[PDB]
């Protein structure tokens, strides 16, 4: 996402004061997360017995016990990948670039079988399959997910900014530029303590509106705009910003730079969906995990009880 890290407030938050809390889950950026860093002694992605790579189900199984453990409530938000995404104030133009100059014209030759096997793989570890397991996993682990309209981040953003949720888990701090009240980062990987960022906080002390914020994130670059403005930082971008000169920069350097602001502001969003948890079905995770998955029976036996056991009391 947008590298806002060291230029920001934020501050170290313990596991113990996040117990209690309802989150909504970046699902994506979750998933990949899981897949760089649940791996083996040698750096090698989790696989089955098969060679299918089983990293992310480790992470969703695993890491939701784990959150659950400490009576953090989340729901898992996607992408919901398949074709159509627009996000409904998202269809003037692209979201790919099937629109124009993409490319058209007739070529079929031996590379273009060579390359028949080069695209899915552009949909890296994570494939839409993998990420359909996952989904079915979390229903097995009776753990509540939404498919968002679009994009998953302004999803999770919107439900936190309803107050349906705490705060937005991710890595990236991008749920800011949607809104979201709060963040909080490294409770999908551990490595260093949980970190919690409140947009209020962000904007008080810096002294911008969320707007000026979005207007930063472009100048940087955004997945809307990769590469940003001519190599502009975050101090150089604050700088025109307080200055009152960055919206008429950003339109000269910024083709679409009103529909890139949108995005952030006008998402497509849904009120379709659920907090609720479901007893786990057993039997199920065992099947998908250790029979089909070779994960460790043992293992998984004490979790899915444990997991039975939380949501019975939770419920
Ligand atoms: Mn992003
Ligand atoms: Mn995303």
């Amino acid at each position: 996402g947008v590298q806002f890290g060291d230029f920001i407030p934020k501050n170290i938050i313990s596991f113990e004061d996040l117990k209690g809390k309802k989150v909504a889950i970046d699902g994506m950026n979750a998933l990949y997360q899981f897949l760089t860093s649940i791996r083996l002694r040698d750096g090698s992605p989790l696989r089955n017995r098969k060679g299918e790579i089983t990293s992310a189900y480790n992470g969703v199984f695993y890491k939701t016990i784990h959150l659950l453990e400490n009576d953090i409530t989340p729901i898992w938000v996607f992408d919901g990948e398949p074709p159509k995404l627009k996000e409904k104030t998202r269809k003037v133009r692209r979201e790919m670039k099937e629109k124009a100059e993409l490319k058209m014209k007739e070529a079929i030759k031996k590379e273009d079988f060579e390359e028949a096997a080069k695209y899915a793989k552009r949909v890296s570890y994570l494939t839409p399959k993998m990420v359909e397991n996952c989904k079915y996993l979390l229903s097995l682990m009776g753990i509540p997910y939404v498919e968002a309209p679009s994009e998953g981040e302004a999803q999770a953003s919107y439900m936190a900014k309803k107050g349906d949720v705490w705060a937005v888990v991710s890595q990236d701090y991008d749920a800011l530029l949607y809104g979201a009240p709060r963040v909080v980062r490294n409770l999908t990987t551990t490595k260093e303590m949980p970190e919690l960022i409140e947009l209020n906080e962000v904007l008080e002390d810096l002294r911008i509106s969320l707007d000026d914020l979005i207007d930063i994130a472009i100048f940087m670059g955004t997945d809307y705009n990769p590469g940003g403005v001519k190599g502009i930082g975050f101090k150089r971008a604050y700088e025109l910003v307080r200055s009152g000169v960055a919206k008429d920069v950003l339109k000269k350097e910024v083709e679409y730079y009103d529909e890139i602001k949108r995005i952030f502001k006008e998402p497509k969003v849904t009120d379709n969906y659920s907090l609720s948890l479901k007893l786990p079905d057993k039997e199920g995770i065992i099947k998908f995990l250790v029979d089909e998955n070779d994960f460790n029976y043992d293992r998984v036996k004490k979790h899915v009880d444990k997991l039975y056991n939380l949501i019975a009391n939770k419920t």
